[PDB]
């Protein structure tokens, strides 16, 4: 052809929302290349509890939109990203800050509210103002 393009793929979330669609092609240029804080959640469009974390996760992405980059990786699809880290049971949230190569196991609340408080608490720890 002359010009290439892309199409809409499977995913409980959407670029429209505040959640950034993280993929095994930009995950690095999105998170690894983000001195700031990043919150990646490994969900599954085939699981239950996961599909119920769409609104909860999105909410946090809206508030932490400018605070903490809250993305989303389809463990089912990006099986490479999830496993590459150690994701076996979703939902599985991961915090990126100190070591972009080795995130922290998010234990805080998985609610749009809790997430907001979690992302912040972590942000402070980092020098990256904003």
């Amino acid at each position: 052809g002359s010009s290439g393009s892309s199409g809409a793929v499977s995913g409980l979330y959407s670029s429209s929302d505040d959640v950034i669609e993280l993929t095994p092609s930009n995950f690095n240029r999105e998170v690894i290349q983000s001195d700031g804080l990043w919150l990646v959640e490994f969900y599954a469009p085939w699981c239950g509890h996961c599909q119920r974390l769409t609104p909860e996760w999105k909410k946090a992405a809206t508030a932490l939109k400018d605070v903490v980059k809250v993305g989303a990786v389809n463990a089912d699809k990006h099986q490479s990203l999830g496993g590459q880290y150690g994701v076996q049971g979703f939902p599985t949230i991961k915090i990126f800050g100190a070591n972009k190569n080795k995130p922290e196991d998010y234990q805080g609340g998985r609610t749009g509210e809790a997430i907001v408080d979690a992302a912040l608490s972590a942000l402070r720890s980092g020098p990256s103002s904003g």
